């Protein structure tokens, strides 16, 4: 493009300088990338968002972004306990009586959120592929470790407090998202469903072999995986968590999942959101999120004292997401690709440009 005027943004340059050896380097399909600083939003968007229609990434593209949906479940979660609906103290069996008479009679919905539980696994067993099948599988599930005693990072435990946290409510998960959490913070293009008039941005995954793919139905996906949402509105709840919202019920509970449970290492567990001491070195970030927290069990310790930066990572066979922002500096970064990528490059990366925005 020699001769086209550069994009003006004071931004651009330092954004560029960390994505752009990103999506070269794991060859990555597209990326839609936003950033706050001193209250303003700025989008930067890279590459192709379907490799059939060859449309450009944009801030309106909407990815998958897998684990990150855990925010959104948590808030939810939180909602339900503001509302009066639950408590974190309840034992889980209080929302659901098929539970009564399993291990979930001594198991809280703090614990199930946390994935504390007692080492729910990370997945589901492949064969659990209905809601008979589910409950059934719940109540011969056999504790590994003392309630709380132990982080292992758990789809059936989120995805059960979601569930059960919805049923609180009185309302499915799905509309109660949709309708009720989401426009409350103001997050207008997500979904836990992508409707006809929204499919069209609803960018393809692509696996490591180049297929196009997005991700499949499975038991709770929609409240441990399934959200799918753009860059902009995924920084409108950044800066929900920051400044807050209108409904006063929806504040309350964004201030829920900031609060710390338990600590692994220098990573602290609140609802969803995990936290660290802020400014935080790259090996922190990287050792919070490395193989060992996330695959296996690890005991809990006692939790960071209430700057502090936030983060998740998420992802799908077919695309990788992570948000991270630092409230007391007003500073936040969203990325959000169409290939799922070593969750080492995302901190790397996300780090890089966050210390120069501060
Ligand atoms: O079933 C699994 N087995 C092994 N790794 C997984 C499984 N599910 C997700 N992961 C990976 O675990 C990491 C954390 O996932 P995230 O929290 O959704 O980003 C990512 O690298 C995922 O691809």
């Amino acid at each position: 493009h020699h001769g086209e005027a550069s994009p003006v943004d004071p931004l651009r340059p330092v954004v560029d300088a960390s994505i752009q050896p990103l999506l070269k380097e794991h060859r990555i399909p597209g990326m839609a990338v936003a950033v706050l600083k001193d209250g303003k939003a700025h989008y930067f968007n890279y590459g192709v968002a379907n490799r059939e229609s060859g449309a450009g990434v944009s801030e309106q593209t909407l990815f998958e972004i897998g684990s990150v949906s855990k925010t959104l479940t948590a808030t939810l979660g939180a909602y339900a306990v503001v509302k009066g609906a639950m408590q974190l103290d309840d034992k889980a069996s209080r929302h659901a009586p098929w539970l009564k008479g399993s291990a979930f009679d001594s198991i809280t919905m703090g614990e199930l959120a946390t994935y504390s539980a007692g080492g729910l696994p990370l997945q589901f067993p492949e064969e659990v592929d209905s809601s008979e099948k589910m409950r059934a599988y719940y109540r011969q599930w056999a504790p590994v470790y003392s309630p709380g005693s132990h982080r292992q990072y758990s789809n059936p435990s989120i995805g059960l407090f979601g569930h059960l946290a919805a049923s609180s409510l009185k309302q499915p998960f799905a509309p109660l998202m949709e309708q009720t959490l989401l426009p409350g913070l103001g997050m207008h293009h997500t979904y836990v469903n992508v409707p006809k008039q929204a499919m069209a941005s609803y960018a393809y995954g692509y696996s490591k072999e180049d297929k196009p793919i997005r991700v499949n139905p499975g038991m709770l996906a929609d409240e441990a995986y399934g959200i799918k949402t753009s860059s902009a509105d995924l920084l409108r709840f950044v800066k929900a968590n920051i400044g807050g919202v209108d409904d006063k019920a929806l504040q309350q509970a964004i201030s829920l999942t900031h609060q710390g449970h338990y600590s692994v290492g220098g990573m602290t567990q609140g609802l969803g959101w995990e936290s660290y001491a802020y400014p935080v070195t790259e090996q922190t970030l990287l050792a919070g999120n490395s193989a060992k927290v996330i695959l296996e069990a690890n005991p809990t310790a006692a939790p960071r004292e209430s700057q502090v930066l936030f983060n998740k990572t998420g992802s799908t066979n077919g695309f990788g997401a992570y948000v991270a922002f630092v409230p007391a500096r007003g500073i936040g970064i969203v990325m959000l690709a169409n290939r799922n990528y070593p969750i080492e490059a995302r901190i790397k990366a996300a780090h890089a440009i966050l210390a120069q925005l501060a």
